[PDB]
C-alpha cells in the first residue's frame, strides 16, 4: 500500500441523474430522481429580475409548459411545479430508472464531498472539495454549471449535499443543500454579499499529518506533547479553527493506527506552524493540506 | 479564478469493472464485450520470483477463474495470455460496454484512475505518467487491475495497474499488456529511475493561469530554447524540445504569448521564486495538467 491522492467518489450514480432545464433564455442543470427534477429557482429569472426578485411572483406567472427539461436530447414533459426554498421541484411524466439509492444531507463546514461539474446537463468532470468554515466552496465552476451537485457515497447510497448556485466576488462558490437552503448567509439575488472570514480546518490538517505518518513521512514529529488549551493559543494565531475535545476524540482511530497520541500530533503541528517546513514537504506538499477529513484518511488508507 | 485538477466522470468505466479470483488471489478485471482483461499474475502465488507464466497457465482451466460482476457470476468459456494480461472470454457480452479504444500514453500525459477493490469502484483521481514511466498513485492491496482512462466525446483506456515499486510509486501496462517503462511482472531489484518535472505541463499551467487572469509573472523578455534548457535542467526539469513548443501552439495563439516568452517567465520563477505570490492559488508550479487538459477545461 502507498500513495495519497485527493480522491473523489466514483460519479456514475450521479451522472445518470443529470438533466438540462431551460426557462426562457436561461439554461442550467437539474437533478432527476424518480419523477422529480431539482434545480436552482433563479432559472426562472430575467437579468432585470435578479435585480430584486420576488420568486413567488415570478413563479406564479409560469406554467408547466414554461419549463423545457431534457435528458440528452429527449424532452421530459413537466406535469407540475413548486418551489422549495431556493430550489424548484419539477414533476415530470417519466421516472428515472437510473435513480440510485439516495438521501439528502446538510453537511457541516469542514466536511468534504465530490462535485460533478456539468454543463447543459452533461458531466464534464469530477473533483473533491471541502465546505469551508465560512460555507463557501473553493470550486471550479464556469458559466452554465449552476445546478451541478455535490455528494458522498457510502456503499450504494448517494448522499446529496450541495447544489451549485453562484460565484461570489472573490471567485469562491455558494450553494444550497437539496432542500434548497443556502449554506452560509447568502441569497440568490444580485447584492454586494461577500464571503466571511475563513479559517484553516484544523481537524483536517491533523488527519492529513496522520496520513503522512501512515505513508512513512515522520520528520515533523517531536518528543513533545501539548494540552488542548496551549495548542489552541498557538493555532488560533495562525488563523486555524479552534480544536475541541470532540475533534480530539474523532482522531482516535488514526492515533491508534499510528501509535501517535493526538496531543503529540498537535505538538508537531504547533512546531510546524511556528517554524515552517524549511523547506521540506509532507506527502509531497509544501503547505499543510486541510481538505481531507479523518474519515477520508481512514477510507483511503484502510 | 477557481481552477481544479478534475478527473473524467467515471460512470462509463465503473460499468466495466469486475472481480477476478483464481485460487486465493483476487483482483480487478475490465469487462468489454465478451472479454475480461486482467493482470496475468492473477494465476500466481512465490511463483513471482521466476514465473513461467505459460506453464502456470497450462495448469489452469476455464473453471479456475471466478469472475463476478456485481452479484452475478460470468462463466469463463476461454482464456489466453497477451503480453502481461490474461484475456478471459465470458459467456455474456457486457451490456454497459462503452465506445472505446486502447491507447498507449506517452510520458507526461495525464489520465484518470478509477481505484477498485473486489471489482467495486472506490474512488477516482487524475494523474500523470511521470517521465520515469511510473505513476504517483494511491493504491491499497487488491487494487491490481484498476484502470486508467481518458474520455473524448469514446473511452480511451491507457493503463492497467500491476505493482508498487520500492519508493511507493506505481507501475503497470497498457491494455495490450505491455509495461510502461522497463518493469517486469516478477520479483526483482527493479526500481524507478530519477524523475524530473514535466516542463511541458508547467508551461501549460502557466498559460492556464494567464487565461484565468493571473499574469503577474509575465515579462518583456524572451529566451532561446537552449538557454532555457541550460537553466531548467539545473532545477530538475525535463528538457524542452521543439516538439513541446509546437504542442503549446494553440495556447500560445490563444493568449498571444510566444512559448519562448513564457519560457523566459518560467526561468525567472525558477531562478527567483514567487516572492510571496501565488499562481492559480498555488505556491508551487503544477506539472500534472497537460496542454490538452487546459484547452479541455477552459474550452
Ligand atoms: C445559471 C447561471 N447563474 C448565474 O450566472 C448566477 C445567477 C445569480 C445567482 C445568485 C445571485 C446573483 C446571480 N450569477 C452569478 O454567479 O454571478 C457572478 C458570476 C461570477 C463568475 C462567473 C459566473 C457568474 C450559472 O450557470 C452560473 C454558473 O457560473
Ligand atoms: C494482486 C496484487 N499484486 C501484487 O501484490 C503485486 C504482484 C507483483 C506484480 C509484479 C511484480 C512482482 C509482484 N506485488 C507487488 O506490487 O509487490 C510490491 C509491493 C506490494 C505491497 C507493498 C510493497 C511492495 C495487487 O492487487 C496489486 C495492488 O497493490
Amino acid at each position: 500500500a502507498s500513495g495519497f491522492r485527493k480522491m473523489a467518489f466514483p460519479s456514475g450514480k450521479v451522472e445518470g441523474c443529470m438533466v438540462q432545464v431551460t426557462c426562457g433564455t436561461t439554461t442550467l442543470n437539474g437533478l432527476w430522481l424518480d419523477d422529480t427534477v431539482y434545480c436552482p429557482r433563479h432559472v426562472i429569472c430575467t437579468a432585470e429580475d435578479m435585480l430584486n426578485p420576488n420568486y413567488e411572483d415570478l413563479l406564479i406567472r409560469k406554467s408547466n409548459h414554461s419549463f423545457l427539461v431534457q435528458a440528452g436530447n429527449v424532452q421530459l414533459r413537466v406535469i407540475g411545479h413548486s418551489m422549495q426554498n431556493c430550489l424548484l421541484r419539477l414533476k415530470v411524466d417519466t421516472s428515472n430508472p437510473k435513480t440510485p439509492k439516495y438521501k439528502f444531507v446538510r453537511i457541516q463546514p469542514g466536511q468534504t464531498f465530490s462535485v460533478l461539474a456539468c454543463y447543459n446537463g452533461s458531466p464534464s468532470g469530477v473533483y473533491q472539495c471541502a465546505m469551508r468554515p465560512n460555507h463557501t466552496i473553493k470550486g471550479s465552476f464556469l458559466n452554465g454549471s449552476c445546478g451541478s451537485v455535490g455528494f458522498n457515497i457510502d456503499y450504494d447510497c448517494v448522499s446529496f449535499c450541495y447544489m451549485h448556485h453562484m460565484e461570489l466576488p472573490t471567485g469562491v462558490h455558494a450553494g444550497t443543500d437539496l432542500e434548497g437552503k443556502f449554506y452560509g448567509p447568502f441569497v440568490d439575488r444580485q447584492t454586494a454579499q461577500a464571503a466571511g472570514t475563513d479559517t484553516t480546518i484544523t481537524l483536517n490538517v491533523l488527519a492529513w499529518l496522520y496520513a503522512a505518518v501512515i505513508n512513512g513521512d515522520r520528520w515533523f514529529l517531536n518528543r513533545f506533547t501539548t494540552t488542548l488549551n496551549d495548542f489552541n493559543l498557538v493555532a488560533m494565531k495562525y488563523n486555524y479553527e479552534p480544536l475541541t475535545q470532540d475533534h480530539v476524540d474523532i482522531l482516535g482511530p488514526l492515533s491508534a493506527q499510528t501509535g501517535i497520541a493526538v496531543l503529540d500530533m498537535c505538538a508537531a503541528l504547533k512546531e510546524l506552524l511556528q517554524n515552517g517546513m524549511n523547506g521540506r514537504t509532507i506527502l509531497g506538499s509544501t503547505i499543510l493540506e486541510d481538505e481531507f477529513t479523518p474519515f477520508d484518511v481512514v477510507r483511503q488508507c484502510s
